[PDB]
Formats: structure tokens, C-alpha cells, sequence
């Protein structure tokens, strides 16, 4: 009766059977919907397309992300990739499995108590259960103790965790993440003249983002280099033909984790926040959060990312102690490797919120 | 009760049954008057020839179009080529079939309501449609996308189609055609003496046009083997008798679709608009419109055509996406065909304007 | 009440019923004045002789052709020959018949007015008309396309017709007819020392002509046959009783058609204007009237006009194309056919010019 | 080293010195040949009689136009009035002036390069040039925009003009001219018995026509006014002696111009061309040319031409505009005055084509 | 040695002196090019045209505009129009004054350092600036505060102000201009049969969208008043003379700022970007903007413009906030009006970039 693991982030459906190796079904959260009133007979019509058909046709759709921010903006297109995703790639009736679901801690209550009438009422799921994605990814590394900082598309976490047990006072979310860095990218990359307005388009750069971006040790040297433009321009080629060169824009998009100031924003780069983290932490347990600080999530993949952290929280932090940082090729499958985990445990199985028991539990219990 | 298609272009009449391979009835579209009074008794008297018998008395009569660019010039020629269609050639009471008319797109609203007002007041005719050739033509095809270009007579268009939708923003239309080439050949022939001032003799020239001219690779080229005039000058015999010798004047009649300036028009030719269409459209489909892009219509039958246009269309896209153009044998057929298989279809009997329905639908329902 | 068909020609008046196979009246048009004050008692006096009356007595009367090229030059000797054909041959009172007139194309407007309004108020008819002459040709022919070469006494006209209609700007007429042949025959004649001076030896001269004289195929190939006068010269014999010996000038006489500078005059030969009037229609048609030239009149009448007519036409128009020429026996009563199954015609009733409305209607209504 | 301005135009030879008020040698462009092998010793011979002494002696010669709406037909007459042109009146060597020669629009190409290869290699010419006809017209009314309409013996046309440059595309020619008008003369004439056959008369008529015809402002006014024949009917004297009494023909011929439907045409009228050439124009211009529109040729000095072509093109233009038009008195002289200016023009004189450049630059090159 | 400023917009070149109170030359930005050879002597030669002159002759000439939304197309025809804006119509050598240049906000950087070189190289100048554009008009509004839609030809922006400082994260460009909405009323006329196809006649109907074209309050109810035509349809002259009537076309032109579907566009209207800007504000400053957002450019000056914004953004933003709109008269001078008296201010004058300067601080330091 295994289980089902379904992590919905913001950008990315990561689903699959509990006790495998990686998802299954990873496929693009998002509902096209033709812009042009395609005057033709016969065309689809498909009035919708979900996930990779709506990917396949940019050009025709305007795309629509369903989770802004981990909230979740509109409730039938998530209904709609949840039923895409149990019937035409898994396959499988959700009666015969209990479902772990996926959310960001610090989360408006609109989401467990709205995810779980769904998962109960429209779907049929004997039982369920929400987990906060940081511990998930904390079960991937083989670890009970270190600090995560998850950054996936939608929301930047910090939570610490020290043997076992949890701190909430010290978790700390952040706005700034893969769909902030490809807005931004967005509006830097025109002043090369590349006008990238549309959707479909900010998924292209999307795909600029996930290729060429990286994270500069040192930003200054970066741009140093970039002047006599002779690493730092790189080609890449759209699926029109045109080819777009960009230079400093390539390290400076992903500078904004660092720089919250290139969008406007006050809050601390991430350096400061996982650093704040550890200071909200009780003396005692702060130098194992130094040791053992973690990462997760698509936002963490820029090639360069773990040695800035390094010399930006040692920086921070009293030089006389050692800030270990482990982010582990497999990230994104490691998020969902500690979920499945638990789901194996026998001791999470009596934690299941049993549908018929849902119902009569109300929203505060599963909370 | 199958159907009636009727493809009422200028220059050629194409009517037939639905379900059916080729039209039946395919002749020219005008309506000849006397130009003598003749001043005997039993002539005719024949007030208005039509079709095939004013083409057969072409020096009695003056031949009128009644359709120029597309646009109804003449209200009553064109009911009379109707009437003749009907009756006289495919025998047929409308009362008894649905009829799928054609039209040009970007057409003003003044075709569609007089010609659906026409047809199911002056003829009775259960239902009606009116149908934009370009998609048409792509349906004879067999393919769901591309980008059709279709020079007929009176227009030429451009109207890019993706996976079923339309995209009319990108539908380009210029008035380039059999018509504007035959009376380009006209004067360009009037170099070497041979004058043809009469409309009678503009349909020699368009017989001329039909068999000799040719497009070539490169004009330059051309022109260089004509100044030693070994194959470029072929000689064509007049119903008269007497003997044509046309050169480098083959091959620049056509060359006018790509370089209008030598009708005094500054519209780009025939591989600009197609580029220029495929530009406007969204950056994701551009690859298959360039793969795709078809062509109809009896301006498209000039030997040499597709490929111009595949080195002119290499030339201005980015040399590293293939350009393959499809141009079938039996382009002025494949338009048809495309209609009929519209009609044979299970799911647009429900789009249908019935006669009755149309009167209380109005114009505006019909566009 | 069937109808009166008078064919008014120079030389010659044919006239009789309609619907019938041959005039019956066929007497020429002259008005014979006695020379000498006859001092004799009783002769006569019969003050003017017309027709055959003047014919059987020429030594007697000086012979007046009343009509000069189509032209009527006096209009009482016009009256004369028309009551004579009322009363004297036709034996018919006008006021019972509708009368069809004839004339040649191109004429001055004085012989339409004026002949009507004698035909209508000396004579009393009901009804008339005047046709033009090739027309009736043409139906006689049992035809109706066609281009005519009529030549009679006065005129030879070429009338081209398509289908029906006429082509006014390319009727060509040319005075040279068998008056013009007979006087030409006179001084060439008259180096054989055989001097005919009056009026009365030129009627003979023309029954010469109409015997003995015929067209070359090759009036030089001719020429040299005769240097050596084998079958050349032919013994013609007089009503006097002497003996004529004439030998190329038996076929130099007819060449004047072909050869007009034999008379001193420009025109080109019968040749070139027939084929000049086919060059003036429309490009269309001429292959028409190259296959189906017609010929009526008694200048027709000479052997090998029309072997001649085809080397010639042939050689001036492009050998490519066919050129029949169609030269039935029975010319003369051929002309008159044609008229009479108009009036036969149950659709050119409505045609007629009524008598009363003729007054009324006056000189333009019948042109 | 002035220069030479030779308007060799159909029907009249203008020629003389550049900067010069009008042509000094104005005389047609006829070449006569004895008709009559004048059987006589001593008389001439003069085998070949060209301009005014074969005008003189038109009774012996058959005249011969060498140039038929604007096609050069006989090369080596037209050779023999160049050369009468330059050394019987003009007195002057061909080598010491440059030449510039004349032509219509749209005119065969092989009236350009015979034309220079004879001035180059038989007369030795330092340089030539051939220019448009309208064009130095258009210089003659000292203007740099308007349409001319010039209307010569062999070809009426229409040369759109706008702020110096032209607009090939809408340059329309038609054969409607003086010699057409003298043609249609003739056989209208005919009809009140004036036969005029010879090529000798045709030029006395042509002389009628000059005198007595006029442009009806209505011709069914003018023919109103002519039923009651009061000053519609003139008087004119051959140089016979005979008297000619034209009534509505005066003003008949000239109508040709308007309905060339009278010779059988299907050309619209001078009025309809004009206003279809400005048509063709882009509609920014369109009002500066209905404002200007210039008149040029001997065919435009019927009077009343002027009012009627304000009265005809001002019902075809919208009535919001205002239509003048300039038609200076010395036409036919104005003609040349532009040409003289060109020539006169120190920026005119690096276009001249040099004899030796010419052969080594060929036919096109002067194209 | 006051100031020059020159506000370089896609259609339009507004410059003039500092300090005064209206640009002085306005001419429209455009480089005519004639389009047919002119075969003359003479004419022009003017192988450029450029602003006024070029709009005189637009049926000769191809128009270009050089500077497509805001990005410079073409850099010698950009220098073409300020060489002729300098000497011809101001009049004035750029030594002698510094020059304040102007820019559309989020444009690449190839527009700054291109324009600086030749400002400074080709030009000579002391001293230069380059300010974006909507900081102007709100110097001319004469306020600190502010949320300025400035909607020029080429481009629109929205850049939100807060008491002096700048919100760059908030600033939000949309390609929607009168270039944009005279395109779009090219094929919405077309409906109608008035067929513009070429450049010059684009200005045609740019001139009918200035005069004749509105924004409607409610677009449905403009539709209602327009099926029974009353007021909606109005009659335009062109040049030519002909009356256009359009009806409910004066008002769906304008309606795609608010409706960029109908070009087949994916922004969402200027409303949802406006309302979209001052959500990307900080919470506290939004209600200012609200009450002080600003109105400049031509593509403003659509009566009703104003209150259609006012019942839009009323719309979207929580009703218990006053929305007032400021659109003064005068928007195309007041934008001007902001730049000079930036110049005027004696605090300013230091941040001018001198020549000499730029040189060695290069492109990045004007940036
Ligand atoms: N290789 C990469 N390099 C940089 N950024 C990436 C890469 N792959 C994905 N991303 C960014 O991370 C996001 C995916 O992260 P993911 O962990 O799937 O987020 P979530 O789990 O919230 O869906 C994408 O939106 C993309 O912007
Ligand atoms: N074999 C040919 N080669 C070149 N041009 C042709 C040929 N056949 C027809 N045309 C041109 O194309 C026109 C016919 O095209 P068609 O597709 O029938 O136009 P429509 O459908 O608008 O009537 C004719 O007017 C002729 O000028
Ligand atoms: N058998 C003949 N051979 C040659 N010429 C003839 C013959 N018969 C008549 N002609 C000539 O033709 C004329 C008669 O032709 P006809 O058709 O009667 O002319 P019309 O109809 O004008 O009177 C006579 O004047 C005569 O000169
Ligand atoms: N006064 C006139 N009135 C009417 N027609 C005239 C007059 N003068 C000349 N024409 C006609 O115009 C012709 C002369 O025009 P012209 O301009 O010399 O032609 P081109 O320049 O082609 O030789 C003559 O053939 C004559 O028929
Ligand atoms: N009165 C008007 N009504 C509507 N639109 C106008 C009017 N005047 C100008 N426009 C449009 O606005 C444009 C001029 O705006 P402008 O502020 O000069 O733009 P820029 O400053 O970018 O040159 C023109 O291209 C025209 O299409
Ligand atoms: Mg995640
Ligand atoms: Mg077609
Ligand atoms: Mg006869
Ligand atoms: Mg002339
Ligand atoms: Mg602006």
C-alpha cells in the first residue's frame, strides 16, 4: 500500500512512491490557457493544458504558476495538476494510498486546512499528512541535527534543528527565490536589448538561469574579469536561433540571494539570515548549527553557492570555530528522499491523518 | 445531401461537392459584354457571356473581373457567375446543400454580409459558411501547423497557424497576384514591340505567363545567360498565328513578387512578409513555422519558386534552424480539398449559419 | 403577303419574291436615250427605253448606268428602273409587300433618305428596310462568321464578322468592280486596234469579260504561255459578225484587282484589303475569318479568283494557320438568298420600317 | 558649340539649335515615291521625294509615314529625313554638335538603340541623347511637378510627374492620335459622298481637320445645334476647287478622344487614362497633379479641348478639389523649348552619351 | 549659454532652449528616402529627406523612423535628424551650449553610451546629460510625488516617485504606443475597405487617431450608441480628396491600452500595470501614488483617457482611497518643461557629464 509523496512546491511537482530513490513525475507547476482564440476547428480544444503539454506550447498559452510564494493563489488550477499528476503519471487511484503532502513552514493556515478538504473530499485518500519541507530535507542527509536553508522557487527557509526537536522562535522564511532571481535577470538582461515581456519567455530565461548563472566567490573580482570580457560572456542559443550573449549578467542574477537590495528589498541576504538564525539559537547548541548548516532546493544549484556561504558566514561568525557547510549533489531528489524516509519508518504510521478521522478533526489538528 | 464548395477567387471559379478530389467545375471568373453593337439579327443576342462562353468570344466581348483583390467589385456580375455556376455546370438546386463558402483574410465586412445575404435570398440555401482560404489550404495539407503562404489572383497572404489556434495579429496581406503580374508582363513585354492594350489580350498574356515564366535561382544569373540568349528566349505562338520571342522577360515578370519595386509598391516581397510574419509570432513556435511553412494557390506555380524562397528565407533566418518548405503538385486542388475535408468532418456540422438562423443572426455573427 | 426583295446593284437589278430560290427579274439597270432624233413617223417614240427593252436596242440609245460605284448619281432614272421592276417583271402592286432594299456599306447618307422616301411615297409600301449587302451574303452562305468579299459592278466591299456582331472599324470598301474591269479591258483592248468608243460597245466588251476572261494563278507564268499563243488567244466573234483574237489580255483585264496600279490607283489589290481588314479585328477572332472569307458578286465570277485569293492570302498571312476560302457556284443568286431568309425569319418582322413611321422617323432612324 | 534638338515625333520632323525660341525646320515626316513610272525624260527623276517637296507634289507621290505611333517601321526613311534634316535646312555638320534626340514612353527597345547606333555610325555625332518626351515638356511649362498629357499624330500619353522625379508604374500610353482622328475623318466624311481614298487626300484632310473640328463642351449639345444647321455646318475649298460643307463631323472626329469607342476600341477616354494615371499615384500627390496637369502635341489644339477635359475630369475627381489645367498657347513649340532648356542646363551636360562611349556602353546602357 | 534640450521620443523631436516654456522645433523623427528613381535632371537630387521636408514629399519618399521603442534602430539616420535639428532649425553650434538629452526608463545600455559618443565626437559639446524621461514630467507637473504614465510613440512607462527618491523595482515598461495603435488602426480600417498599406499613408492614419479617436468610458456601451450610427461614425477627408467614415473604429483603437489582447499582446492593460506598480510599492507610500499618479506624453491626449483610468484603477484599488488623476493640458510641452527647469536649477549645473569628462569616464559612468 507503499505511499505517496507528493512535494508541491512553487515551479516544480516533485511526486512519486514512498521508499524510491527519486520522484517519478517532476514536472512544471503550471496551467496553460490559450491566448489566442484559436479560430480553428478542431484544435484541441483543450481549454486547459497542465504541466509538460502546457510547456510543450508556450507560444499558444499564457502560462499561470497556481503557488505564489508557497501560498496557494488559485485552488482549482492546483486541483487541476493534483488530478493530472495521480491519473496520467502515476497512474494510481489515491484510494489504495495514505498521501504525505509538502509545505513552508511559517505557511498562512489557508493551506493545510484547504489542502487537506481537497486531498479528502475531491480525491479520496484514506490518510494524510503535511510535513515542513526543511526536517524532509534533513531525513535526506542522514542527519538529526544542522541548520537547513531550503530555497526553492517560491520561498527561502532557514530552520534549525538540533537533535530531533525543533526551534520555532528561530525559523526564519524569506522571499527571494528562483522565480524572484528570473524576474530580476529579467529586467537586467534588457539592458543588453533582449526584451523577454511574456510568460513563455520568462520560462526561456528560466532556462538561461538554470545553464549559465552562477555565484561569484567575489562579485567585485567578477566584474573585474567581466570588463575585459574574456569567461564572463558566455553564448547561449534560444529555441528561435537568435543567440544572446551575456556577461556580468550571468553572476549578478543569482547576487541578489546576497544583495536583496538589486530588488528592493530590506531583508538580509541569506549569509545574514542563517546567520541571525543561529543567533535567535540557544548558546549551548549554536556551534553544531555552524557544523552541520544544510542545503536543499532547485534555488541552491548555482554552481558557486557553497563557497560564498563559507567565507560570508565565517565572516560573520567568530573565526575560532569551524562552519562547515554539506550541500550534496541530488539536492532536488534529496529533498524528497527525506520525506519518503519517514513514510518508510514504523513509527511515522501512527501520525497519519486518516481521512474519515479529517473530517472529524477539522483543520486545527492537522495544524 | 453532402455539400457544396464553392472557392470563389479572382480570376477562377472552383466549385464542386464536398467529399470529392478535385472541383468540377473550374472557369474563369468574368462576365464578357459585346464591344460592337452587333448590328445583326440572331446574334446572340447573349447581353451578358459568362465563364467559359465569354472566354471562347474574347474578341467580341469586353471581360470584366468581378472580383479585384479579394474585394466584391461588381454585385450583380458576381451573382451572375453564381447563377451560372449552379445551374449550368454543377446543375444544382442550392435549396438542397449546405454551401461552404472562401474568402481572403482581412477582408472588409462588406463580403461577408452581402455574400451570406446573396446566397440565402436571391439562391435559397439551407446553411452557409464562410471560411478563410489559408486554412483551408492547410487542411489539404494533412498538418495542423505552419504558415501559408497562398497567392492566387487577386492577394497574396501570409497566415502563420499553430497546433490548431490562429494568430491574426501576424496575418499579412498585400495585394501582389496573377493580376498585378499579368499587367507587369504586359508592359515589360511592350519592350520588345509586342503591344497587347486590350483586356482580350491581358488573358493571352496570362497564358503566356502561365507556361513560360519561371523563377529564377538568382535573377543576376539569369540575366547572364540571356544576354547570350541560348535557353532564356523561347518562342510562344498567339492564337493568330503569329510568333512571340520572349528572354530575360520570362523570368523578371515573377521576380516581381520579390522585388515589388518594380510595380512602384514599397511592400516587401513574398520571403520578407513570410519572415516578417513568422517575427511577429511568439519566440517558441517561430521553429516549427519556419519547418512548416506551405504554399497554394496558382501564383504559386511558377517553376523555381520554393526554392527562392528557401535561399531568401535562409538568407534572412538564423542559419542554424532548418527551413523546409512544402509546396505539394496540385496546390490549386489541395485548397479545395482542404475545405471539403472541413465539410466530411463530424464536429463542424454544428457550425453551419443556417439561412434561417442568419437572417435573425445578422452580419456580425457570420464574421 | 410574303415580301419584295430588290437587290439594287450597279449592272444589275435582281429583284423578286421572298422565300423563293432565284430572282425572277434579273435585268440591267440602264436607261437607254435614243442618240439620233429619229425623223420617223410612228418609231416609238418611246422616249426612254430601260433594261432589257434598252438592251435589245444599244445601236439606237445612249446607255445610263443610273448608279455609279453604290452611289445613286440620278434619281429619276433610279424611279424609272423601279417602276419598270414593279409593273413590267414583278407585275405586283407595293402596297401589298413589304419591301427589303439593299445597299453597299459605307455609302453616303443621301441613298438611305432618299431612297426610302421614294419607296415610300411614289411607290406606296407598307414597309421597308435597307441591308447591308454583305450580311446577305452571309446568309446565304448559311453562316455566321465570316469575313465577305463582295465585289459587284460598282463596289467591292469586305465586311468581317464574328459571331453575330459586325466590326464597323474594319469594313473597307474600294471602288474597283467590274465597270472599272470593262473600261480597263477597253484601252488595253484597243492595242490590238479593236476600237469600242460608245456606251453601247462597252456592254459588249463586258460580255467579253464575262466569258473569256479569267485570273492567273501566276499572271507571269501566263505571260510566258502566251509569248507563244498556243491556248492564250480564243477567237471571240461580235453580233456584227468580225472576229476578236485576244490573248493575255484575256487575263491582264482581271489581274486589276490584284494589281490596281494598272488603273493608277494606290489601294492595294483585293489581296491585301481582305487580309488589311483581318489585321484590324481583334487577335481573337482572325483565325475565324482567315478559315471562313466568303465571296459573293459577279466580279467574283472570273475562273481563279480563288485558287489566287489562297497564294495570295497565304502568302501574306502566318502559314501556320489554315485559310479556307469558300467560293460556292451560284454567287449571284447566293446575295439574294441570304436577304430573303431574313425577311423569311420569324424574329426580323419587328425590323421593318413601317411607312407611316417612316415619315414620322425620318432619314436617322433607318441609318 | 550649341547643340542639335531633333523632335522626330510622327507626322512632323522639329528640329534646330538648342536655346533657340522654336525649331527652325519644321516639316513632315513623309517620304514620297512616284505612283505613275513617269514615262517622261528629264522629270526629276527624284526617286525619293521627303518632306516639303513631297508634300508639294502629292498628286504624282504615294507618302509614306516612316514612323507609326512612335515605332520606327522603315529604317532607312526615316535615315533619309534625318539626312535631308540636317543638311537641306539645318546646314550642319552632325560632327560639331552633340544631338538630342526624342522619343515617346514605353516605346520597344529597339527604337533606342537603332536610333543611336544610326546617329553614331552613319552621321558621326560627338554625343547624344534620347529623352521622354513629357518630361521636356514638363520643362517647356518651366515646373517641376504635374501630369502631362501629350498628344501627338502617333500616340497619346500620360507621364505622371512629382517634384522632379517620375513614376514609371503609372506612365500609360495609348494609339489615339491626329493620324487615328484623319483616319476616323475619312470614313465619317464618306458619308456625305466625299470619298477621300489616297494617301495624298488623307493629308487634306488632315487638314480639315486642323482647321474646322473642335471638342464639343457637350457633343449632344453640339448635335442639338447641328439638326437646324445653323453655324455647325462650315464651308471648306480643296485646293481643287470643289466645296466641302462638314456640319456635325467637325466635332465628331475629335470626340474619338474622349469615346474611342467610335474606332472600335475599348480604351477609356483621355479623361479616364489621366484619371486612372493620377490613381495609380500615391495618394499624398495625387492633389498637386490634379492641380497641374500640363497639355503638349499637336492633337491638343482642337479647340475646346481644355474645358471639356475640366468638365470630364472634375466629374470624376472628388468635387472637393480643384482640377486646373495649364494649356499654354505654342504647344507644339513649348515641346521643344524644354528640351532646348535641358540642353541649355550646365548639370545636363555630363549625361550626354559620347559617339565612342556609345559603342563601347551598347543598346543599354542609353536605356 | 543657457542649455539645450532635446527630448528624442520615437515620432516626434522636441527641442529648444532651456528656460523657455515650449519646445520651439517640433518635427516629427523621420528619414524619407525616395522610393522611385527619379529619372530627372535636376530634381533634388536630395538623396535624404529628413523631418518636415520629408513629411512634405511622403508620396515620394519612404519614411523611416529611426528610433523604434526608444532603442535607436539606425545611428547615421539618428544623426541625420539632430545634424538637421541644430543647424536648421536651431540654429545654433552644440559648443556653445551643454545639452540635456532624454531616454526612456529600463532601456538598453547601447542607447547612453552610443548617444554620449556622438554627442561628444561628431557633435562637440561641453557638456551633456541623459535623463529618463518620466523624472521630467514630473518636474513639470511641479510636484515631488508621484506615479508618472508617460505613453509616448514608441513606448510607455510607469515610474513610481516617493518625495524626491526613486522605486527602480517598480518601474514597468510596456511596449504600447502610438506606433503601436496606428498599426492596429491600419487593419481594424481595413474592415471597412480603405486599404493603407504603405508608410506614408500610416501618417495618414496617424493623423485620423489625433483628431477623430476616443476612449471610451465603457467600450460595450460605445458599441450599443454605434450599431444605430448617431454620433460614432464621423466623416475624415483625406489629401486626396476621398471621405472615410468611421464609426465604432474611432474607439476600439484607443481601447487597446486598456485591451492589449487585440494585438494579440499578454501585458496586461495600462490600469493593471499602473495598479501592478504601486503594489510593488512599500505599503506605506502606495496611497500617495494613488492620489498624485501623472499623465504625459502624445499617446495621452485620447479625450477621455483620464476618466476611463479613474474608473479602472478605482476598480482594482480598495474603494475607501481617493484616486485622483492629474492630466494637465499641455502634456507634450510639459515634458519638456520639467527637463529645462533642471537646467535652470542652480544645484544641477554639477552634475552635468563634460565632454572632456566622458571620454575618460567612459560609457558605464553616464549610466
Ligand atoms: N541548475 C540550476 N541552477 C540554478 N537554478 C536552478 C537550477 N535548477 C532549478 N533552478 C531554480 O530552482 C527552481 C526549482 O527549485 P525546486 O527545489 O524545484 O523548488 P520547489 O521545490 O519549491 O519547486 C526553479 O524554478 C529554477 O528557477
Ligand atoms: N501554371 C501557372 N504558372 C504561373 N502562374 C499561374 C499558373 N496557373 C495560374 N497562374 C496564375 O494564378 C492565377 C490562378 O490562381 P488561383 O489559385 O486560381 O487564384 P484564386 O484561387 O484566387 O482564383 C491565374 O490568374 C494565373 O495568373
Ligand atoms: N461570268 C462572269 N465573269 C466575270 N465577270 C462577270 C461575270 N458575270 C458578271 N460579271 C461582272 O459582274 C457584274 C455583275 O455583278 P453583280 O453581282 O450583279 O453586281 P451588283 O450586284 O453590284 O449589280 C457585271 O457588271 C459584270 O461586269
Ligand atoms: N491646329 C490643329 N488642330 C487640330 N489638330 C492638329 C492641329 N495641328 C496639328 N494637328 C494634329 O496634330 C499632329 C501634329 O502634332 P505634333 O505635336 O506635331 O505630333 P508629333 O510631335 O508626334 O509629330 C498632326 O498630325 C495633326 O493631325
Ligand atoms: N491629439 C492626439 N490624440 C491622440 N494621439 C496623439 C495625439 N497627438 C499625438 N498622438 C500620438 O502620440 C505620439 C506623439 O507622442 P509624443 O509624446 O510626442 O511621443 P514621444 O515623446 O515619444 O515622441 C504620436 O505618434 C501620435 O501617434
Ligand atoms: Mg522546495
Ligand atoms: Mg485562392
Ligand atoms: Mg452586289
Ligand atoms: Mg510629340
Ligand atoms: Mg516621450
Amino acid at each position: 500500500t507503499t505511499a505517496l509523496v507528493c512535494d508541491n512546491g512553487s515551479g516544480l511537482v516533485k511526486a512519486g512512491f514512498a521508499g524510491d530513490d527519486a520522484p517519478r513525475a517532476v514536472f512544471p507547476s503550471i496551467v496553460g490557457r490559450p491566448r489566442h482564440q484559436g479560430v480553428m476547428v478542431g484544435m484541441g480544444q483543450k481549454d486547459s493544458y497542465v504541466g509538460d503539454e502546457a510547456q510543450s506550447k508556450r507560444g499558444i498559452l499564457t502560462l499561470k504558476y497556481p503557488i505564489e510564494h508557497g501560498i496557494i493563489t488559485n485552488w482549482d488550477d492546483m486541483e487541476k495538476i493534483w488530478h493530472h499528476t495521480f491519473y496520467n503519471e502515476l497512474r494510481v487511484a489515491p484510494e489504495e494510498h495514505p498521501t504525505l503532502l509538502t509545505e513552508a513552514p511559517l505557511n498562512p493556515k489557508a493551506n493545510r486546512e484547504k489542502m487537506t478538504q481537497i486531498m479528502f473530499e475531491t480525491f479520496n485518500v484514506p490518510a494524510m499528512y503535511v510535513a515542513i519541507q526543511a526536517v524532509l530535507s534533513l531525513y535526506a542527509s542522514g542527519r538529526t541535527t544542522g541548520i537547513v536553508l531550503d530555497s526553492g522557487d517560491g520561498v527561502t527557509h532557514n530552520v534549525p534543528i538540533y537533535e530531533g526537536y525543533a526551534l520555532p522562535h528561530a525559523i526564519m522564511r524569506l522571499d527571494l527565490a528562483g522565480r524572484d532571481l528570473t524576474d530580476y535577470l529579467m529586467k537586467i538582461l534588457t539592458e543588453r536589448g533582449y526584451s523577454f515581456v511574456t510568460t513563455a519567455e520568462r520560462e526561456i530565461v528560466r532556462d538561461i538561469k538554470e545553464k549559465l548563472c552562477y555565484v561569484a566567490l567575489d562579485f567585485e573580482n567578477e566584474m573585474a574579469t567581466a570588463a575585459s570580457s574574456s569567461s564572463l560572456e558566455k553564448s547561449y542559443e534560444l529555441p528561435d536561433g537568435q543567440v544572446i550573449t551575456i556577461g556580468n549578467e550571468r553572476f549578478r542574477c543569482p547576487e541578489t540571494l546576497f544583495q536583496p537590495s538589486f530588488i528592493g528589498m530590506e531583508s538580509a541576504g541569506i549569509h545574514e539570515t542563517t546567520y541571525n538564525s543561529i543567533m535567535k539559537c540557544d548558546i549551548d547548541i549554536r556551534k553544531d548549527l555552524y557544523a552541520n548548516n544544510v542545503l536543499s532546493g532547485g534555488t541552491t544549484m548555482y554552481p558557486g553557492i557553497a563557497d560564498r556561504m563559507q567565507k560570508e558566514i565565517t565572516a560573520l561568525a567568530p573565526s575560532t570555530m569551524k562552519i562547515k557547510i554539506i550541500a550534496p549533489p541530488e539536492r532536488k531528489y534529496s529533498v524528497w528522499i527525506g520525506g519518503s524516509i519517514l513514510a518508510s519508518l514504523s513509527t511515522f504510521q501512527q501520525m497519519w491523518i486518516s481521512k474519515q478521522e479529517y473530517d472529524e478533526a477539522g483543520p486545527s489538528i492537522v495544524h
